């Protein structure tokens, strides 16, 4: 579901991805060519990098250790994650339409 995985993209992740990039880390944002680059451009490898996190993007899943790899805030869910690496892949292949 696009409008769900919209709404909890803009949530959970658009502050510092927004409109597909990345306030933070130059080079590693949400388009095609710096998934591609960072070896991610995949929704398995988004599922995994949104699960266990890497440097300062955080890891979102409940299972993700060691607690300081991992958000302070609530832990998402497996099917959370799933909708939003497919969203971020869907959205990276469509160039981020605004
Ligand atoms: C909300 C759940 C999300 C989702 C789906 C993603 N992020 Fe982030 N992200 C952040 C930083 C600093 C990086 C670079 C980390 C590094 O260089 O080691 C990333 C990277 C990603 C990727 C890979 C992008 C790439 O080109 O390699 C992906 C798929 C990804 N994120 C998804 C920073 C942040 C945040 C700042 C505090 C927040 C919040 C999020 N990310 C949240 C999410």
């Amino acid at each position: 579901d696009i409008q769900r995985g919209a709404t909890l993209f803009n949530r959970a992740c658009i502050a510092c991805h927004d409109t597909g990039g990345n306030i933070i880390q130059p080079g590693a944002t949400l388009f095609t060519k710096d998934l591609e680059r960072n070896g991610v451009d995949t929704e398995e490898e988004i599922y995994r990098q949104t699960y266990f996190g890497k440097g300062r993007m955080p890891g979102f899943g409940e299972k993700c250790t060691p607690r300081g790899q991992c958000t302070f805030g609530p832990r998402l869910q497996d099917e959370e994650i799933k909708l939003l690496a497919e969203f971020v892949k869907f959205q990276a292949d469509q160039g981020w339409p605004t």
